[PDB]
Formats: C-alpha cells, sequence, structure tokens
C-alpha cells in the first residue's frame, strides 16, 4: 500500500487515489511575494487551555498525539474560519537531514519538519462526516527549524522510544499543545487537502509564518522511529513528507502586511 518508500511514495498515490491530481491539493509552495494581505481575515483564535491529550500512536506513517474531542475543549476559530473546529490530533512530517522534511515550503525553502494540528468542524458532528465537506477540517501548520531546543516538545520526544514501531501506542495524558506554538500567530491561508491518502479536499490550511526552533537532539529522536512493525526489517521513519503540489486556481492570503 501507500507510503514514502522507493516504490509506493507520493508519485504513486494517484493510482489508488485519483484526487491526488485534483484542483485543491496540499501541500503547496508559499510564494511570499505573491501572497496578498487580506484585511477581511478576522483574528485567529487558538483556545487550547482545556485540551485533553489521551494517547500517542505510531500509525506507520507518522506518530499522532490524540485528543479527547467528544466535547468542545481545544478549539480553533477565527482567521479565515466560520464556526468552531475541534482539535483531534497533531503529528509531524520530517526529513532524513535538516535540509528537508516540511510539506509546505516558503519561497521553495524546505524546513526540517512541520507540525500539523488537525481540527474538525463541529457543524458536521464527527470527523468522518467532516472530511466529506469542503470546509470540514482546519489544519494549523507550524514549521520547525533546528537550533535551540523546544522545551514543550521534550515530553513528546521522550516517549517515542515506547512507540518505535507501527501499531504501538502509549498513554499520553496531560500534554499541553500550547507549548508547541511560536510567539506570533501571523499566517498564510488557502483551501487545500489532506496531505496523506485519501487526500480529501476538505481542509482550510492555516500555515504560521514564524517557525519554532527544536534541537538537533530532538529531531534526531524523530528519526529513530520506524515505518515497519515490530520484528520486521528496520525502515527508519524519515522523509515522511509529501512534496509541494500545483497551486492551480487558488490564492494564498496573508493575515499580515
Ligand atoms: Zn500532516
Amino acid at each position: 500500500h501507500w507510503g514514502y518508500g522507493k516504490h509506493n511514495g507520493p508519485e504513486h498515490w494517484h493510482k489508488d487515489f485519483p484526487i491526488a491530481k485534483g484542483e485543491r491539493q496540499s501541500p503547496v509552495d508559499i510564494d511570499t511575494h505573491t501572497a496578498k494581505y487580506d484585511p477581511s481575515l478576522k483574528p485567529l483564535s487558538v483556545s487550547y487551555d482545556q485540551a485533553t491529550s489521551l494517547r500517542i500512536l505510531n500509525n506507520g506513517h507518522a506518530f499522532n498525539v490524540e485528543f479527547d474531542d467528544s466535547q468542545d475543549k481545544a478549539v480553533l476559530k477565527g482567521g479565515p474560519l466560520d464556526g468552531t473546529y475541534r482539535l483531534i490530533q497533531f503529528h509531524f512530517h520530517w526529513g532524513s537531514l535538516d535540509g528537508q522534511g516540511s510539506e509546505h515550503t516558503v519561497d521553495k525553502k524546505k524546513y526540517a519538519a512541520e507540525l500539523h494540528l488537525v481540527h474538525w468542524n463541529t457543524k458536521y458532528g464527527d470527523f468522518g462526516k467532516a472530511v466529506q465537506q469542503p470546509d470540514g477540517l482546519a489544519a494549523l501548520g507550524i514549521f520547525l527549524k533546528v537550533g535551540s531546543a523546544k522545551p514543550g516538545l521534550q515530553k513528546v520526544v521522550d516517549v517515542l522510544d515506547s512507540i518505535k514501531t507501527k501499531g504501538k501506542s502509549a498513554d499520553f495524558t496531560n500534554f499541553d499543545p500550547r507549548g508547541l506554538l511560536p510567539e506570533s500567530l501571523d499566517y498564510w491561508t488557502y483551501p487545500g487537502s489532506l496531505t496523506t491518502p485519501p487526500l480529501l479536499e476538505c481542509v482550510t490550511w492555516i500555515v504560521l509564518k514564524e517557525p519554532i526552533s527544536v534541537s538537533s537532539e530532538q529531531v534526531l529522536k524523530f528519526r529513530k522511529l520506524n515505518f515497519n512493525g515490530e520484528g520486521e526489517p528496520e525502515e527508519l521513519m524519515v522523509d515522511n513528507w509529501r512534496p509541494a503540489q500545483p497551486l492551480k486556481n487558488r490564492q494564498i492570503k496573508a493575515s499580515f502586511k
């Protein structure tokens, strides 16, 4: 099935998921000189104070930190969004080396990694229903560069040893995702898709301009994870990113001047 390997990687996905060649696929390159400031964007609201993390799972293509989304706790609203979007999980994409790993690019620059906080529109009742709607999901994307350590990431990095292989999970309660945000909430936004199969075109992307810094030691530990299951030939979980897709008939809007 699909993956990031030599023979099942992003260039192959269209065979099982024809929408891979669709009109609003993600990620994209953000051309900073062409993105236009949009005065109509309302302020972004990230309300994570009541966030309830539950578990961390290696799903064979990334690790997801999963949240309790049975009630309105951690929510994203404002910005380009109408209504309320509930946090369900976050995960990362990263490279084999610091010079690649992000999905979105900025003037073709690739960051070492990219964090995705995934939220679904409560007007559709559940995540499964939401992904079938053009405005079903809101994904907050945050770039990672290598430099100083990110204290708020360390609890994540330290549990990775316990979920090395596909299908392993671990209890992961009381994790505060506010510790992963940069100082500024300046952002770019555009209509897009899931970046993994089924690649559904249901996502409003909100990509923050300010990267967070993580340490070499921290990202090194991401790269010790495995795509494979327990006991199988070791394939390091690295370069689990989809490259930039054609922008087509879309405009990227900036929240800032
Ligand atoms: Zn992602």
